DNA sequence: GCGATAATTGATAGG
DNA sequence: CCTATCAATTATCGC
């Protein structure tokens, strides 16, 4: 079973965002920034980093 | 620091 | 596949 966080959870009705290292964050809408592309090509998926309004650090 | 305006970047539309 | 238009993000100016 996957038994972790994922950070997913069921959520979009809501401040729905991807932050990455940079501190950056795009809404998921309309287009996404030119660090959204260089962090899926970094080796992970822009899921992986996706933090809503709730759960968020 | 927050708000608006301008430029760059990403996706969609037309050829 | 390439060129043009619209939408969002990033940066600069104003408060």
């Amino acid at each position: 079973s996957h038994h972790h966080h994922h950070h997913s959870m069921g959520n979009s009705s809501k401040g729905v965002y991807y932050r990455n290292e940079e501190g950056q964050t795009w809404s998921g809408v309309g287009r996404q920034p030119r660090w959204l592309k260089e962090a899926l090509l970094n080796g992970m998926k822009k899921e992986d980093f996706l933090v809503k309004d709730t759960e968020e650090e």
